[PDB]
């Protein structure tokens, strides 16, 4: 189908983020590839401005749900690919419990044969010795369910989920995600029935990289319709 046909093979991915958290300005660039056939993508991210002022794990959700594997019997519910190549706007508010919040605006679209995620991130009202600005988050990542519903009035989707970030003392830092996606182009898109994406993510380091960086391996599969 339109859009989906662009994802049958391996697709290069570029991610570019500019961020400001409590006045700490930074940029991140990522490169990698995705194979939606297998719900798989791999990326390496670099902080191009120096040291990242927030923990890497807090940026994972912000840093391409078009690479999710939609089972054949759910293909009519894949909004993300249906909006391609023109793309979609992905906006979030991320509430860190007992701490500050991120607001993000991204455009995800093809530039030539590459899938590009371009993001502006703004974080405010973080505690200086909270888990975020105090860098108390472990370098790992849990598996989540990402809940999706149609937003027919916006010709898009509404998405909600709760990220669990492990803290170095055994506790959990919750990050409540509220998300909206709307197409950039004016063509038709697939508006889905309620369903979810099951995610899993592995964080690692490149032993040959001296810059502040994150290597990510992610698998995502749509479910919840039988
Ligand atoms: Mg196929
Ligand atoms: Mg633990």
């Amino acid at each position: 189908s339109k859009g989906e046909e662009l994802f049958t093979g391996v697709v290069p991915i570029l991610v570019e983020l500019d961020g400001d958290v409590n006045g700490h300005k930074f940029s991140v660039s990522g490169e990698g590839e995705g194979d939606a056939t297998y719900g798989k993508h791999t990326l390496k991210f670099i902080c191009t401005t120096g040291k990242l002022p927030v923990p890497w794990p807090t940026l994972v959700t912000t840093l391409v749900q078009c690479f999710s594997r939609y089972p054949d019997h759910m293909k009519q519910h894949d909004f993300f690919k249906s909006a391609m190549p023109e793309g979609y706007v992905q906006e979030r508010t991320i509430f860190f419990k007992d701490d500050g919040n991120y607001k993000t605006r991204a455009e995800v679209k093809f530039e030539g044969d590459t899938l590009v995620n371009r993001i502006e991130l703004k974080g405010i009202d973080f505690k200086e010795d909270g888990n975020i600005l105090g860098h108390k988050l472990e370098y790992n990542y849990n598996s989540h369910n990402v809940y999706i519903m149609a937003d027919k009035q916006k010709n898009g989707i509404k998405v909600n989920f709760k990220i669990r970030h492990n803290i170095e003392d055994g506790s959990v830092q919750l990050a409540d995600h509220y998300q909206q996606n709307t197409p950039i182009g004016d063509g038709p898109v697939l508006l889905p029935d309620n369903h979810y994406l099951s995610t899993q993510s592995a964080l690692s380091k490149d032993p040959n990289e001296k810059r502040d960086h994150m290597v990510l391996l992610e698998f995502v599969t749509a479910a919840g319709i039988t």
